[PDB]
């Protein structure tokens, strides 16, 4: 059941938040956020520069500092404040789901039910973790003890996205807080209103000042500040493929400091002929056009064995039509609008190509209101590898789908990309099923199911989708610097 | 290629092994071993008792004081040596094929194909484990640092059947050895000759005296003086339900010993409807009849989907009618002798009970060959769960062949049994895979195969079919006490 | 800051609890258990015995059907689970850590800042564990696919003593229940109201009927009709070693189950010379008198170099003295009573042979009041290895103090005992303490430090002290049956 | 035991190695590499460029394509050959001893027990690896089996340096092939001959064609196009914290490819006032001119607690004025001389900028013989932190001894380093140990030793001296990538 909405939450946190207070920016600018259902804006967002970055990474590496609250804190008890975190953002659940959806656009009901759930258990899984992470001790030759220990990697720079702002806050903030790290975390423009109020609930739930600190702001001011700062340890990115190139040489070109990268696909999906075409169609539908399409691994390449192709086709064309997109905060609603004014022009860019270059518009094609950043549920069919929008993120509602004829060419065409965050497999066949998952050079692969996140399986990418996994027992690993200690003693037995 | 082998093998170990060197027992009471081909007395073999396993309990307490080489010695260099018995082995492959043939009945193509090679993989692959099974470093709460050590168990009892000889001595002296332990094993009285022969392997490849000690004699008196030894820290036992019940209370009785037990099994192997049929014949006639049948998680019940019920029967009732059974030394032997007198009967007793009960008898059922203790292929059908020959482990080539409708129904009757060693499942559906692989209360199960065995996958017993894991990392436990080490400190820091 | 106690607190729950409901006992018999301050009857509780067990395993096996709600939930909510019952415990605080010093005896400021704190902290520990005990994927040779799970064991005997009765349940109930196991719980017949309450908690934070059942009642009836019954699969005991025989010996007589046991211990407590004095003065005293001596791992072989010797007995002397003994609801009470009038009458026993045996009496000696069971604090000096209170567990606040000259010495001395349950080493010395806690045979060492319990490290004992271990990652092996599934597969690629 | 080195040895491979087979290059152009005994040219050595590069990584490409014999291959198998590998090394030592001398400088004796010893070691270790490595099997939420692959990450682009050429080899070819990837490695100008007669016994081991490809030639030609190239997944980079910019920039500017680098170091050994005197002299000597100095982690900041400078200093000029400086194929020699002309100007810069900037000269400073690149070795006293000789890396045989009071100031002094490679401490008490081993922000704390290298425990920078760890299970993670596979499946049960 969904509690009811407060449609127009108000504002309580729009300021830059270091060591567990609210700033203005050192310029005094601030920036607007627009609601994307109505193109208005929500309200002013200070506008963090370089100036507020090293106030932030100060107050993070004294925070940091041996012999500090948060350096001396048990590890267990990291994992009571995580913990205590999940509690605040469950209590004000309904408030959080509603500002998400006013600021994203993202309909209530999946605020409320999916990001709102997958953040409190992302939060829950990596308290678990914050005792559990241990070093070794090492039969080395000769006559000593050696070991390791797991330290934190230090001040973590961390530039999240707009399409899930709260679950990336959590897979963020999650391992890096369960590891003992400190952070300097920059917030997408387009919605940095949740990722604030958190903050809020951080300094409730009793984090030290300066253990997390945000930076509202853009990117070529305040998050190329986190990437070239010569404080910062690590930096992690989460956005398009052409940014994260900006980040890798600008660790490069400042201290060398540690980087992953979660970056875009163009996922296959890949429907066999002996796949439950019901269930296929539906998860087809939901690959592609979950969050208004605007996922990193949205099974945006629908590749259908030709035996069933235009039965599937013509389901999927019924369903998409089906489609609600309306207001966010109507509980019919299945889409809200896109996020902002440029990925709105972006999409009906990409839609206008696939007319072009000949793929067959079967539903959509256009704008789906008057007001609001809203675009009609589209597929393609008959899309051929070497159009634009077969290759392209185009991070919106539009479905392309590809027909082939075995197994061996589905494989061939699927890995023939310079991406690879995710793929799929819809079949009922053992073999088929274990020849696919093993042949796609990918960093989930799906089997009879899509977008099945948990924090317990790592999520990544192969190729240019980036580098390093999040989630699971992997995620904790660029959050940990290594040190072995080695002992001489008196004499070493087994 | 099989070289050719020496159908009379020389034999120059028969003696008890304690400190690399060789002794008679303290009564100088020797037993014969037997040829099962021929039932003629191969020679006779020191009869170690009580005496003799308390001269060898002091023999690897000794070699296991703090200080000694053994417990001084590099992990790496334990691995090189390892790699040095493996490597003996190998050189001597041709050799002691034909000698476990000789004193087991198994065919010479597979004591050289088959258990020389695993027995050669096995201990390769503990070799690698010498150094690599670490401790932890643990970040507990306070002002502390804690640490575990994995140190060995101490004196290890092995006590190992005649099923497989020379792969059985390896699954036990991979872990224990790889780990730093000691031993004192106990062979079986059918099948001395191979592992003595080992033993000369051991002092060559350059072990230090007392750490493998080998002391053949009988299970009543040997076997029973190791797990009741006060001095002896872990007994691992392979063998009959029936002796694994006596070895956990002479434990328990003494010394409160370490214990790890692999017993009997009675396990399903189960057809679905959509198998591939030629293969699931194959791989049920395998599962079955292997090693004349005398193997731990033998397929001794061949559940089968009535709608090919049929066919299945038909077509395993001309395998098992064109399996050849004969001299082990000829090549185009399939099936040798059972390894003894008593096995022998009580096979016989077996098929007997079957009769009597009322499976249908569709081929075997008797004596195949004047000389030796060969039985024929012999199988049963429409076997019904009550029948004796349903539940009682027979250890020979006798194979049950029962009819079901449903998977949910095969699920129950499959479970419904004390032993619970493997389980396999034939079926080319990927959910059908999952459902039963998840459901069986089975140590392994195989999926399209049977009897497939990986020095890096554990095995092991539900229920009364043992405890513990021997084979892959899993091997290790057993063979490890761990030390926690916690060290107060002067400001703990993460 | 710890709340004022209700220094009579009322009991609600007296009864067996099986399937989330409270029964009378079959035979309907009740037996009384005693405030050790007073001697008097708190209450009658149910005597549970054969039949009693028979329906809580009937019930626990139940749960553990496939399919049932208990098998069925996500790993990360059983987690949810025990943080569930945590903060009711810790709601309901105050309260229990009156009804444990009630019933046990112990001072209530340790009931509530050591018991109850470890307690919450050992569920919320394993809470963490529910969804990261791992199996693998393993690069089996040949075209396979081979996995494991880790599944859990099954239905889980657990008995415990009445030292630590909240903590002991929680050591228990935390990994098994992180690892989907249901449980049959008898508590000791001394101390059973706070586990009792507890199952009230346990019910009330949602787990389902059947998952925890505890059976109170008496030795010789309950606890051996777990450890004899044969549909358990699991036996955890915690207690004297006479009945860890019992326990092995009727798990071996019944149906093989797997056993873990935690037994006596004599665990020395080594002071060189150069350790800090007062350092080592006071946490010697603690390490003895710690829970009026009854510590699974008291420090009663409490071994000085001889240099330092005549000041540490001096100044361990006056501390001992100066040990508050009275009523436990006293804020000024250091020492509470004894738990019963059984080991009231055996310490005083112990204290009368080690005066006849020749160690010498330095304080204490006697009875502290003439109404409940309380001791005055007790100190041996010039104690020898052959002596009696030097070999057997006394189990009451009886300080052995032996001197000694020599590091090798004191090793050797130390390790000469069947008991291997922990030791400690007070140094200042690099060098000692790794050669000393290399040296020392036992599950734990501790080095500057004593009686330091992590949930997050293993403790258990070598040698005659038990075997298995609690705590830690390792505390979750002996809850784990682990299954490996290998799948043919078409081509296996690296 | 050392056998006589042929002073002379021929050269038998100084070609491109591809496919297995020698090439010369595109441009069939050579350098010439040196001798720096005598400053004479060994031979002329192919000079590999892009379009060499190019073919290599075509070459390994085509290896790793899927179905391929290095990607079907048993894990098992690639432990063989790397094992058959390191006793065709172990057969050649005395000639890759020789050879490595002739081409590096280094003493025979140093190259033949130490430098052979460990890449036997290693590669033998990473053998042990191969097929124990596994993925996870996963308790997802929902109705489904989660699992993880550990695939290979694809093509390695490997840059190695002149200082450890074969032992370089090792650490980078150990972990690679272990997990199954392919190589394509480039190994210094001033160094290439080892590493070519290596490659040609890979060859002779029978790994596949292009697993292994070897391109000798310049750094901003064949290593540049190896950082850029499209196609190469991972790049490891081994040599100064410059070139390490530029490695990371290229992959940033590529193809994003995952980035792993050792870089340099200056590094502090700690000498506490209360350390064993002749250890710490001896030690403190072996940490700074091991390897002619060439070392990324020599003790090149060695700091002195005030009341044990004069003795330490004085033990430390006569231990370096003994100090043997000679032809390297002489077993008297200790050192040899530096690897080329280059570093042979910049170290006596250095000694010159020592002398400049006020540190006082206490021995050498000069060159050390008329011919070759033999430096005196050199030791300054009254070092301070602001001094250039105190900031950067030397490369030499030039010792820098520091006077310090208190642990609290040794500690921020260490640490005040861009550089984080490797540190020491010697001392005799626990807690100054522990406190220090925590302290410090290096990858390796040594304690009571120096250069205690193990094939068993991972080794890398903290801040600029890298990132990644090599050697340990460690080493595995950079050449490995993670795939998760999700299945659905009918009913997820524990
Ligand atoms: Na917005
Ligand atoms: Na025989
Ligand atoms: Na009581
Ligand atoms: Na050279």
């Amino acid at each position: 059941a969904v509690p009811a909405p407060n449609q127009q939450p108000e504002v309580f946190c729009n300021q830059i938040f270091i060591n567990n207070e609210w700033h203005d920016a050192v310029s005094r600018k601030t920036f607007p956020t627009v609601n994307p259902s109505t193109g208005e804006v929500i309200c002013q967002v200070a506008e963090g520069d370089k100036e507020d970055v090293d106030k932030a990474v100060k107050a993070a590496r004294a925070a940091f500092q041996l012999g500090s609250p948060w350096r001396r804190m048990d590890a267990s008890h990291r994992g009571r404040l995580l913990n205590r975190l999940a509690d605040l953002i469950e209590r004000d659940r309904t408030y959080l789901a509603a500002l998400e959806t006013l600021d994203n656009g993202k309909p209530y009901v999946i605020s409320y039910l999916v990001d709102l759930d997958m953040v409190l258990k992302c939060l829950r899984y990596y308290a678990g973790w914050a005792d559990k992470y241990h070093g070794k001790t090492i039969p080395i030759d000769g006559d000593f003890f050696s070991y390791t220990r797991h330290e934190p990697v230090g001040v973590c720079g961390q530039i999240i996205p707009w399409n899930f702002p709260l679950l990336m806050q959590a897979w963020k903030l999650g391992p890096a807080l369960a590891t003992g790290n400190v952070v300097v975390m920059k917030v997408a423009e387009q919605t940095p209103l949740t990722a604030l109020y958190v903050a809020n609930l951080i300094k409730e739930a009793g984090f030290p000042p300066g253990v997390v600190n945000i930076v509202p702001g853009f990117g070529p001011t305040a998050g190329a500040a986190i990437a070239s700062h010569e404080d910062v340890d690590k930096v992690a990115f989460a956005g398009s493929t052409e940014i994260g190139r900006v980040i890798q040489v600008a660790a490069g070109s400042s201290n060398l400091k540690r980087v992953t990268l979660e970056l875009g696909g163009k996922s296959p999906n890949i429907i066999m002929s002996d796949a439950d075409m019901d269930w296929a169609v539906e998860q087809a539908h939901f690959a592609l056009f979950f969050n208004q399409g605007q996922c990193c691994c949205a099974g945006s390449r629908t590749f259908v064995q030709e035996d069933i192709y235009d039965e599937f086709v013509e389901r999927s064309v019924a369903r998409a039509k089906s489609r609600v997109v309306g207001n966010p905060f109507d509980s019919k609603t299945e889409q809200g609008p896109q996020v902002d004014e440029t990925q709105f022009k972006k999409i009906l860019g990409y839609i206008n190509t696939g007319k072009q270059e000949g793929a067959k518009l079967l539903c959509g094609g256009g704008i789906a209101a008057d007001r609001g950043y809203f675009i009609q549920p589209t597929v393609f069919g008959d899309v051929q590898d070497g159009m634009t929008i077969a290759k392209e993120e185009i991070f919106g509602p539009v479905m392309q789908i590809l027909k082939f004829k075995t197994i061996e060419e589905v494989v061939g065409r699927a890995n023939n990309s310079t991406y690879g965050l995710a793929a799929a497999v819809f079949t009922k066949d053992l073999d088929k099923a274990n020849y696919l998952s093993q042949a796609l050079q990918a960093g989930t692969v799906w089997v009879n199911c899509y977008d099945v996140f948990g924090a317990q399986s790592p999520f990544g990418g192969y190729k240019m989708s980036g580098s390093g996994r999040e989630l699971g027992e992997y995620g904790l690993q660029a959050y940990t610097e290594v040190k072995t200690v080695t002992v001489k003693v008196p004499q070493k037995n087994s």
